[PDB]
DNA sequence: AAGTACAAACTTTCTTGTAT
DNA sequence: TATACAAGAAAGTTTGTACT
């Protein structure tokens, strides 16, 4: 899902949610809600795909 | 400018607002908020760049 | 301590209807 | 016909707190 892919992703890189956000330049909260399934399309969607270093499509559809 | 660029392709590509909208899966009225600086980060940024057949970075950074 | 969640108030982006 | 405006709501963001 986008929420899941992200959580696993954010982990192969070790970043906890607090530093992940640090990197997209956004709250710890916002990173949370996303993982948690309480947001489908975080306005910061291209900022976090840089970070995970995967491409938005992949993040979005899991390809 | 996000909306510059956007506008300019549609004219290029030969469609009007609606078309493309119906194409992007959105609305004539949405293609306006964006196009007319009324929107920055659309929930269709992505679905639009494929439609718009250019890069999502390109829409924002135009880079 | 450290890190992940929660929930309310506010903000942007969407949606529908009509005006130009 | 084709682009624009405008009011209500929804989807996201915030920020302060709370859990564990």
């Amino acid at each position: 899902s986008i929420s899941s892919r992200v959580k696993s992703k954010r982990i192969q890189l070790g970043l906890n949610q607090a530093e992940l956000a640090q990197k997209v330049g956004t709250t710890q909260q916002s990173i949370e809600q996303l993982e948690n399934g309480k947001t489908k399309r975080p306005r910061f969607l291209p900022e976090l795909a840089s970070a995970l270093g995967v491409s938005v499509d992949w993040l979005l559809n899991g390809t």
